[PDB]
């Protein structure tokens, strides 16, 4: 195989915007420098090795010229192995084959847990010694490894009994049949053809199938032999043994490139190792439409790949779940973790599939409280809010119940649950706060400090606007680089952006929008949809560092960016001292902000616009809990003004400056601090703004005294 120099290559991976491989991240100069002349002993080359990275830049690793490359260029795959398989300190190791017990073996059908499973497949690989790959075989070395695999494939007992099809000479129309009952490869993928894949197509290839049609061989494919068990239903068990006596029984023909760091080689650097994927193709729509599916996944130790295109346009939710693991544990470890992980994922989908009966459309399904419950086992009762008021007697009263509009407490602590380190829920909509009023009043309570009163909340008390208790708190230079005030609003009647469905944003975005663009003066400005954003609009909002990515796994898993990014949206005016960022968290953040310390200003411009906006439509208001919004630590005046504040001195002498944060309720985080008032709840509008003011005010004084 004639390729470009490994300089050019490098260039060329290095040049592409659109190359993120790990190829890319490891052929350094120093690689390159080291590598550039050295061959294998089959005579292949590291350009031969990361050539179809160059040409494709969505693949993620290289592939490997022979089976020496992993040896010859070991600094280059070592770092790329590590990497890939997540090993600790690169301290690559892999333990002798073991398939276990064959005869005592057992694994319970996956067909108990909801009778999901539509198939089951078990699938592993060998490189036959003395053979290179792709690149560095020659047509006749090919054709003479595939006599000698054919060869020892004829020669398996009973169960195996089957047909050698050699793809030359292949008529179409078996071609046709073959692939049509997926049995037959064909030259398709463009990184097996850039890797050296299809030389001399299609010669010495071909593949083997039993007379059951439940074992099926592919020579000389990508690797020298890929062995597949396969068959309907969720019987792992019999395929899992019916491929281990298999490639057993081969291993008395073939000697199997093995050694004690990689295991088994192959082609690819992703299934070096057992080589083993056991898989299930399961129904399993509900679990997949969680927002951390994946991550759920993986923690259950198993890879999902989507089959769209292998199913019917209204039929999704069929997925390929198999063991995430290659590479570093047994094939009897490895297909265990398959087992275990599959079973828990199909017990929870069938859990979903009982827990949600009922639930309105489009609205967020949510596990089990009492499995949630578990989770959150992890969070500190301490610290943890969400944990802290979950009581036994509080799950007993609450496990099965639904707001009118299908609001869970399973649904609110489900963020805590996934995230140890957040302390406080996400509510599913304001009616929260009373049908759940045993656990988020207590919660409520001790997070704000309060306690429960005889009185409505205080109305919304913003002052006089013309005679504030404030002005600018730094005329002068310098301690304050900027200021801005913000609250949250919720509109009612809508589910909260936590559970809300597709529709309700839409409809939610319609009324919103509608007011911001009918806002005139100071207020006057732009909507910008993240659905029908123009791209220029796009570069500013990021240089801007307005950002609205669905990034943070909190919000993530309260479901704070399903259905993304429909109905979400920043609105701001010209200057960008007045911004609206719609349905995040909260329904609305309303925010008011400018360079200096002009608090009346922006506190000004602040109550103007939340005045405007309210014009067109009603905002959550609770007697008992005032502004009424997803996260009960934003209740009450939902006010949060802060200061970009220099304090370059005082920061050196940090606990007289945690003190004064402490006494004058203000929150500090990094001489530049961002400082705001901690209250929320409690107090009115103007007092939220005036503390902020008058702690800042402090501050600033202590500075100059130091
Ligand atoms: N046997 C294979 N086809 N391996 C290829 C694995 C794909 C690999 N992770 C890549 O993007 O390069």
């Amino acid at each position: 195989m004639q390729v470009e120099s490994l300089q050019n290559l490098q260039v060329k991976i290095r040049n592409d915007e659109r190359n993120h491989s790990l190829t890319k991240k490891y052929l350094t100069d120093d690689i390159v420098k080291k590598y550039q002349a050295t061959k294998t002993s089959l005579g292949g080359t590291l350009a031969q090795c990361v050539n179809t990275n160059a040409y494709n830049p969505g693949a993620l690793l290289p592939r490997s010229c022979d089976l020496n490359a992993y040896e010859t260029f070991r600094d280059f795959f070592d770092a790329v192995i590590a990497d890939y398989h997540k090993v600790p300190d690169g301290k690559i190791q892999h333990p002798k084959s073991n398939f276990g017990d064959l005869k005592s073996l057992s694994f319970t059908d996956l067909n108990t847990y909801g009778n999901l499973v539509v198939s089951t497949r078990v699938r592993l690989g060998r490189t036959v010694e003395g053979f290179g790959f792709g690149p560095t075989l020659t047509k006749e070395t090919r054709i003479e490894l595939e006599n000698k695999i054919s060869t020892a494939l004829h020669n398996l007992s009973g169960e195996y009994e089957g047909t050698y099809y050699p793809l030359t000479g292949m008529s179409e129309e078996d071609r046709i049949k073959l692939v049509n009952d997926h049995f037959l490869f064909r030259n398709d993928d463009n990184v097996l053809r850039d890797a050296g894949g299809y030389i001399d197509w299609p010669t010495g290839r071909g593949i083997f199938i039993n007379k059951q049609k439940n074992f099926l061989v592919w020579i000389n494919e990508e690797d020298h032999i890929r062995v597949i068990s396969m068959q309907k239903g969720g019987g792992l068990t019999a395929v899992y043994k019916r491929l281990a006596d298999a490639i057993q029984e081969l291993s008395k023909s073939l000697k199997f490139a093995f050694n004690d760091r990689l295991g088994f080689i192959t082609f690819c650097p992703s299934n070096l190792g057992t080589t083993l994927r056991a898989s299930v193709h399961a129904k399993i729509p509900m679990l997949a439409s969680l927002p951390n599916f994946k991550e759920i996944c993986e923690k259950h130790g198993i890879q999902p790949r989507g089959t769209h295109g292998e199913h019917t346009e209204s039929v999704g939710g069929i997925y390929d779940l198999s063991n995430k693991r290659r590479l570093g544990l047994t094939e009897l470890d490895a297909v265990t973790e398959m087992h275990s992980g599959v079973r828990a994922l199909l017990e929870l989908e069938v859990m979903l599939q009982e827990y949600n009966k009922g639930a309105p459309e489009g609205v967020m399904p949510v596990e089990p409280l009492t499995y949630l419950a578990k989770l959150l086992e992890g969070a500190s009762i301490e610290k943890c809010y969400t944990r802290k008021y979950l009581t036994p007697e509080i799950i007993k009263k609450y496990d099965g119940k639904r707001t009118t509009h299908g609001a869970t407490l399973a649904h609110m602590i489900r963020n805590g649950a996934y995230n140890n380190r957040s302390i406080c829920p996400r509510t599913g909509e304001a009616e929260c706060y009373s049908t759940f009023i045993d656990y988020l009043d207590p919660l409520i309570c001790d997070y704000h400090g309060v306690k429960d009163s005889a009185f409505k909340h205080p109305a919304p008390t913003f002052g006089d606007l013309s005679k504030l208790p404030f002005g600018d708190l730094d005329p002068t230079g310098k301690f304050i680089v900027s200021t801005r005030v913000r609250v949250g609003r919720s509109v009612e009647g809508f589910l909260f952006p936590t559970i809300m469905s597709k529709t309700d944003r839409i409809k939610l975005e319609q009324v919103i929008s509608g007011a911001l663009k009918g806002l005139t003066g100071e207020h006057a400005g732009t909507y910008y949809p993240l659905t029908d954003m123009k791209e220029e609009d796009r570069k500013q909002l990021v240089e801007d560092h307005f950002l609205f990515k669905n990034d943070d796994p909190v919000l993530r898993d309260a479901g704070g960016y399903r259905d993304w990014p429909v109905g979400r949206g920043i609105f701001h005016n010209n200057s960008k001292t007045f911004l609206v960022w719609v349905c995040e968290e909260d329904h609305m953040r309303i925010i008011s902000m400018q360079q200096g310390g002009n608090l009346a200003a922006v506190y000004k411009r602040l109550i103007e616009g939340i005045n405007a906006i309210g014009k067109s439509m009603k905002f959550a208001h609770s007697d008992k809990y005032g502004y009424i919004t997803c996260c009960p630590s934003n209740l009450g005046t939902s006010m949060r003004a802060s200061v970009l504040l220099k304090i370059p001195k005082l920061s050196s002498q940090p606990k007289k400056l945690d003190e004064i944060c402490a006494k004058y309720m203000l929150q500090a985080r990094g001489g530049t601090y961002d400082i705001s008032n901690k209250r929320r709840l409690g107090l009115t509008e103007l007092q939220a703004a005036h503390e902020m003011a008058e702690g800042v005010a402090k501050m600033i004084e202590i500075e100059k005294g130091l």
